[PDB]
């Protein structure tokens, strides 16, 4: 459907995000069947939202649980809606919610970083309260958006794994909200910017609207009515306009009116002018030739999960801006959308990422018991459905994104394995389908290093090349030496077989901070610096590689093994955000650079 | 040969253990070709001897060099050894040592472990200085014990792997000392010790002298003579006697004295009268069932490496004590003979291993792909000279320790991969060699966890079944609840399979010092604690399990991986001796047990 990003003027909202709901765990499956919505969840307590369930309680029986929990809330809905449009959003609701509004079953979702809402006025009396009532699912299987595997245990409970490294957190990550519509209402918008050697430019509006006549207005940042458009389905304005630039990040604003004879809808839409596309082996944002730096990084954080949050927001994004990120990818998932704003608002540059993550059997590392489905396309393993299921998580992100000017590149999935039969056969459709949905920018899929060069069987299918690198870590375990050899080796491979411009989305080691060593061997300091040192020495020594973001940014939260210290500690910062002697060396070669320039094969 | 253990009675030594020498790398492997024990080596700076050389210099590219290392050093010849037997001997050269008195080659030894000795009289004058040339390798092939491959690279630089936890320390690692004994000397003793019923009995005496008449007295504890005895190679005394025992090890003296015509000589052996037999499921020391606490140690310490020290073992010493720990193994290797007097002087119970770890291929870490014979006991791999270089250092350890009253058991090999067929044709006739050499102690092979009751096919061939176990860790990670049916169901099949007494010689997790979880899971400190603490349980349950050795006594360093982060943390003391928090938990259940005795299944 149709997704609208809320702002505040013929619409308002409460925030329901207002933290403490009752809670329960449902280890007995009786709950729908009990019928528990509709009086209050007995045998609660209070827990925050949005956050992730899994630690605010620091209980590992509650951590490592796996089926259904319920949240519920009653909140007054606002005298003042009237005969309005009642209309309740949730921002996420990780892996899969049902709502009931009192007894009304209002609402379903699959899928853990997208919105969903719907229309909720027949059920609900403006000046009343009203009870809400949400059932969240964490299980993942075959069909699902990380795939994954219920193991029943014969004892009667469950149990989940999964093919990613980080943890499976689970619950309401982010805002809830309550909010208020006019009967006549935008509730769908799409925009695209034409740029032209840098002189004047184009940008195109379409819409879809409740029932009413479109006047679209684009403004200044000083609120000066510069590009007006009639039509209630389409237009092009052509004005001589301020970019869109990495630096700085200009935004216009397209308000929206929608018109009946009794009623009328205005909405903002911020808008950044700026065009992205490939050419040849270089990466063009309003036709320039750009380097990118940053990370990959993730939702988490002590005690909160992946739930979202404001002040970690803003210093997270303080720190990228000090030590000369000019961009990210959203690891893995999508992220809460404030991120996105900001980097538009700031200019930061954005490679958008589905939960597509562990498609992939042979990523590993096991000395248990092995099954595990034989072929991973199959309709055991990853079948039709998935496909589809699949298809759907695309289509909500950019649903979501394609107005997000700081979004210059579609992800699609990260390391699935491309070796397996099924491999071009499932990945060729959603590829072109993508496209299809939005041709204005680029799409990946990122690659894992064991479908190397020779062996990955489906890169052609993208515009950009994506890889993640582990050289002197997973093998050559802690030899530089060698580990340079491999990967020049590979990445000019990589050049001539696709002459694509490559970024290596992934690139780092595990690191203690405090284990310090003359011997700047594993897991200290200093071999992460020398590491980060050499993979740098060797991109400056190729003229397709365009593109590094550091494995992680900060250490974060995994799946219990033997492979993961407390979780992954590759992290340039610790999980508290204190950073590791390599921060100061990225900080270094980051701010360094020309922005958006890489080196003369050199320095 | 014959190997007494120098002692200062007609006898005397000069230590030159006095330990600044002189030393350098062969890179290009110059050094017998230019007869370098000739002249005072070049390019030659200070170490220490006794250590390991790979730490003492805070340098990498000697910590990881492998192939052939210098020693060199001069020294005086008391005057006073005038018409003397004058002998140089090397407590452990690690590897292979070769050695030259001013270019005189006197010894060769292959092994890392245990000592040799050159009769060197003709050689040297006494009263003048002389040069001593050591070279010295730590290279390991397919023939040596332990096994490994050293990888040459295209440059023709070596790099060592092995298939052994611990870092290949190498180095002149024990003392090595000028002795002096009369032309008519002792340079055999071989000593076993009866009892019944505990309230009196005798010591078969076996003595080889070089050319003289023999005698033999018992001295006491305070110094009076308990019983006498003539012949040369072949006694008996009887006795009313205060037993060597677990809790304080009472010692006798027994005194060889070798006679000539002309010359004579003199030579203390320390006695402990106990006898050690396993009777059906029990291990009995002195007729009584004992248990086993306490740890599998390494030699192993920072700076020093596997190097010898006096402050060290005093100190880990008064630890073990205090914890409460009866007993350890020898893990992986004939440790300082220093270590073993102090056993015999305190009573601990030992059990003394060769350093026959690594015949398997099947603990890699993961995904090097390559590349590693694929028949472990084939002429690639572990062959008929394997088996002999093995059978020699099964006699070496036994010739060393076999007076040893600590020593209460011989284990041959640790982790062996027993799958593979010929497995047992390769350790049967070891097995059968190891008795005959020395009929007074069971025998024991460590067993690896996937070769488990239902595959391995060896431990009926020994005595005493001691299993390495990791259900929690390796295997149902993080997953006590099903780690503990698991152990449990194995143990059990084990006491059916064999009904042999199981010690457990390896349980034990990493731990973080200092890393604290309210979930209890994988690496923390708490987990530590949870999980001896679910192993204690099981073991209290099984009416075979007769002892427990934690895995680590202390952190090591390890060779570099992802499973290793910077070393062996499944230390309970950490590398520097500080105590994590399960250290309190041992010392609880181990110093409130009744001294040597199972618990009565219960708290
Ligand atoms: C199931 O969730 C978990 C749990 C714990 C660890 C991981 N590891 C992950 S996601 N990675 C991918 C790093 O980008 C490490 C990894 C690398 C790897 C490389 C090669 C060449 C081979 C042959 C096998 C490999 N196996 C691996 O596991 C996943
Ligand atoms: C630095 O030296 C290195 C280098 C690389 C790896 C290791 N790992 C080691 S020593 N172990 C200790 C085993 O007692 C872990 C281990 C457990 C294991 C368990 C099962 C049940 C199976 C089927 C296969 C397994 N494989 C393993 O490797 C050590």
């Amino acid at each position: 459907s149709h997704m609208l990003r809320p702002v505040e003027t013929p619409t308002r909202e409460i925030k329901k995000l207002d933290g403490l709901w009752a809670f329960s765990l449902d280890r007995e499956n009786c709950g729908i069947d009990q019928r528990w919505w509709e009086s209050a969840l007995q045998e609660s307590r209070a827990i925050a939202v949005p956050g992730s369930f899994n630690d605010q309680f620091a209980d590992a029986d509650i951590r490592n649980y796996a089926g259904n929990v319920w949240y519920q809330r009653e909140v007054f809905i606002p005298k003042g809606w009237a005969g309005q449009r009642i209309v309740l959003r949730f921002d996420a609701v990780t892996h899969y919610g049902k709502v009931w509004v009192n007894n009304q079953e209002v609402m379903e979702h699959q899928g853990g970083y997208t919105p969903f809402e719907a229309d909720v006025t027949p059920y609900v009396i403006a000046g009343k309260s009203v009870r809400i009532t949400v059932c969240v699912n964490n299980e993942l299987n075959w069909q699902t958006i990380p795939p994954g595997m219920v193991i029943t245990d014969e004892n009667g409970k469950k149990k989940q794994s999964y093919f990613h490294d980080f943890f499976n957190y689970a619950g309401i990550h982010r805002s809830v909200m309550l909010y208020t519509t006019p009967n006549t209402w935008v509730d769908d918008i799409t925009v695209v910017t034409h740029v032209a050697q840098d002189c004047n430019h184009a940008s195109v509006d379409w819409q879809v609207v409740a029932n009413g006549d479109v006047s679209v207005e684009l403004r200044d940042a000083d609120q000066q009515v510069v590009a007006t458009g009639q039509g209630t389905s389409g237009t092009l304005q052509v004005v001589n306009p301020h970019l869109w630039q990495p630096g700085e990040g200009y935004l216009y604003e397209l308000c929206v009116t929608a018109k009946s004879q009794t009623e009328c809808d205005i909405y903002p839409l911020r808008v950044g002018i700026r065009s992205v596309a490939v050419k040849g082996e270089q990466f063009l944002i309003n036709h320039k030739p750009f380097y990118f730096t940053g990370f990959g990084r993730h939702e988490d954080a002590d005690l909160r999960g992946k739930g979202f949050d404001n002040v970690l927001m803003v210093h997270d994004h303080a720190l990228m801006d000090w030590i000369g990120a000019n961009s990210y990818r959203t690891s893995h998932y999508p992220y809460a959308e404030e991120m996105l704003d900001w980097a538009d608002e700031h200019g930061i540059v954005v490679i958008d990422e589905t939960a597509a993550v562990g498609f992939n059997l042979s990523l590993g590392i096991g000395f248990e018991a092995g099954n595990k489905p034989k072929e991973l396309y199959s309709e055991e393993a990853v079948n039709g459905e998935t496909q589809q299921a699949h298809l759907q998580a695309i289509k909500e992100l950019i649903a979501r994104d394609k107005n997000h000017p700081s979004v210059v590149m579609w992800s699609i999935a990260n390391e699935p394995d491309t070796r397996p039969q099924g491999a071009r056969e499932y990945f060729a459709p959603l590829a072109e389908a993508t496209r299809k949905l939005d041709p204005t920018r680029p799409i990946t899929c990122v690659n894992v290093m064991f479908c190397d060069a020779h062996t990955d069987t489906i890169s052609d299918l993208f515009d950009v090349l994506c890889l993640n690198r582990y050289y002197g870590w997973y093998v050559q375990s802690g030899d530089l030496e060698t580990a340079e050899k491999v990967l020049e080796k590979e990445l000019l491979a990589w050049q001539e077989k696709l002459h694509q411009p490559i970024i290596i989305t992934e690139y780092g080691v595990d690191t203690l901070a405090g284990l310090h060593s003359m011997y700047t061997d594993m897991w200290s300091e200093e071999y992460q610096c020398a590491w980060l040192d050499m993979y740098h020495r060797v991109f400056d020594r190729v003229s397709a590689v365009v593109g590094e973001q550091v494995w992680n940014f900060a250490d974060f939260a995994t799946s219990q093994g033997i492979l993961r210290v407390g979780g992954n500690k590759k992290g340039i910062f610790t999980r508290d955000r204190k950073p590791k002697s390599a921060a100061f060396l990225l900080q270094k070669r980051w701010t360094g650079m020309n922005f958006g320039e890489k080196p003369q094969q050199g320095g």
